[PDB]
């Protein structure tokens, strides 16, 4: 199973030796007694190759290397007329010339591999031209498609924020982000404000498909509580928990972490607990920015609380992930001194001027 | 600057020659004094094509030398000798051999721009096989972040979705969703209201994406954000003109059909308005389809949304998304006229519209069903 090949020499006697070895190489020969019918044959059915000899009258010869050339089908052709046949053949598109009479049955062997490669070359190059395409142009319809999901994605993570700046009985909330981060805020039961800043691992439509279920974590739980509730008094560490054990149950395959915080103005009692990973929250009293204490990834199944009593003026944040300011040892103890240096209007202006773009978002609690 | 091409030849008049000759059919020719001379500047130039003079030139072995360095630079072979000679040269990989004084000027630019050609192709396709298989490399991961992105879109309904069948002070709701592995838009979901108001409705995102995903949610995010807003408390028709500007108002560009329905339980009564449909209570009688003065689709600004009876004992609803059987084509209204009977025989009940169920579809199916 081989490329088949096409033989037109008027010796009986040649044709018969060169189309054993030929056929005997898995060559499928096909014998062509005169010029014309050679012709006949290659309508009909196209062959890989074609030799023969140029001879009268029986012969065709440049005849037939004409036709073939002029009927739009393109395939190696061997000549077996000394120079001024041969000069010819390959002017009219004839691959090489042999001489005669070879003895070593090898030498044609070679000529007519040489056109079958660089035959094949020709129609598999000329594929790769046709399938890249093709794969390009079913790979950026993609990519075009998860454009209009970026999109999408960011639309619908925007609409969940909360309005800015709101602000509750001398409460300014105002929170700025340039995604899978989200933060949000919203009253409970009035006297009791709830705020948070989630910070989903990952980037992308799919991060942002976890913010959503995110929200509707936290929204449930006090929709799941009928006013009264389980309980009398909301407890943040229990919060943190319900999602997390929900993040297990879906398999999203991104892990949270958030810190929340529900602030008793009846009481002026802040009940807060970090969800694991983030830059360390800064209270902001007498001028003077101050870390605060705080411990996972959020994404665990085993059956803390952080309380403190508020000032009538203080100002708190929270960051997405987003160190600026020499990592790690430094990138924590130097940010405490930056905050104090200006809320929203001091990390504004250092905020932007960066091509570079987790993306960042603060929360401003004044 | 079409080629660089390097020519060999000992004899000063000809190699001047061919260098005019080639030079001016814009090709740059570099003259190498001899066998060595090429060899020498071959290394450091490494030419697109090179032609010697089989005089002594080494010959032969420049060819062999060639061959060495794994350069696939083709070689024209200048034999003028009337003689064994020339075939060896072609053994080695030489391109062509033209016999000096080869006065035939036509001929040697015909053996030039082959070999330039057969070389220019075995670089482009293997170049080609390079940027091929890094393309499908690269479109195979976005596929496979597509489905994961995909997974990640069908596992979010799972905790949106109420829990079926769900049934208060006699009223059973159950909804089963058949997904076709591909995101869908429709999404039915049904809330008590007061514990004395009942609503419940079905919503279909037009075809299917991880787009139609994404604005499931914020469906839920809007029905129930209007809920928390403010015994019959207000009516649909009026709520479907505020889900409506919301949604124009995010330039989605999505298109969305609803079903709703509010039902008073003290007075035993539904208000329902029905956006996008194109509602069949069974009535335990004769089959009879609900009649809503607004069926607009809810892309237009303006909100010509307008409601509609009181619930018999044994009540029997139902809402479909988007879902046609055949039964000739029965297209359409056609199809519309056929299905009224097919409630019938499957009694208003879920599972019986359920065992017709199942058995490629373009859109997942979504239905509610009501009993009482």
């Amino acid at each position: 199973v081989s490329a088949t090949l096409l033989i037109i020499d008027d010796d009986e006697v040649v044709r018969e030796s060169l189309a054993a070895y030929l056929e005997d190489s898995n060559f499928k020969v096909l014998q062509a007694l005169n010029g014309l019918q050679g012709l006949q044959i290659f309508e009909s059915e196209q062959p890989d190759l074609v030799i023969c000899d140029l001879r009268m009258p029986q012969i065709d010869g440049l005849e037939l290397i004409r036709r073939i050339r002029q009927t739009a089908s393109e395939t190696p052709i061997i000549v077996l007329g000394v120079m001024s046949d041969a000069v010819e053949a390959l002017r009219l598109g004839a691959a090489d010339y042999l001489i005669k009479p070879l003895e070593d049955l090898a030498v044609l062997e070679h000529s007519v591999r040489r056109a079958l490669d660089r035959a094949y070359l020709r129609v598999e190059n000329q594929r790769y031209r046709d399938k890249l395409e093709a794969a390009n142009r079913e790979l950026q319809a993609s990519l075009n498609l998860l454009q209009e999901d970026q999109n999408a994605g960011r639309q619908v993570q925007m609409n969940m924020l909360p309005v800015t700046p709101w602000s509750i009985e001398g409460l300014e909330f105002s929170h700025r982000i340039i995604s899978g981060d989200f933060v949000d805020y919203f009253r409970v039961d009035e006297r009791r404000v709830a705020f948070y800043l989630a910070d989903v691992s990952g980037h992308g439509a799919s991060s942002a498909f976890v913010t959503v279920l995110l929200k509707f974590m936290t929204t449930r739980l006090l929709y799941e509580s009928r006013r009264n509730g389980t309980l009398p008094e909301f407890k943040p560490s229990e919060v943190l928990a319900h999602i997390n054990r929900g993040l297990i149950n879906t398999k999203l395959g991104k892990h949270v972490t958030m810190l929340g915080g529900v602030i008793d103005l009846e009481k002026n009692s802040l009940t807060y607990s970090i969800g694991g990973h983030l830059p360390l929250p800064v209270l902001f009293v007498e001028g003077q920015a101050g870390y605060l204490e705080g411990r996972p990834v959020g994404l665990f199944d085993d059956a803390d609380d952080r309380v403190m009593e508020l000032p009538p003026s203080f100002s708190l944040s929270l960051f997405s992930d987003g160190i600026l300011d020499t990592l790690k040892e430094k990138e924590a103890s130097l940010p405490e001194q930056v905050a104090a240096a200006g809320l929203d209007g001091l990390r504004q202006v250092f905020g932007l001027a960066n091509l570079a773009e987790d993306d960042i978002a603060l929360l401003v609690l004044s």
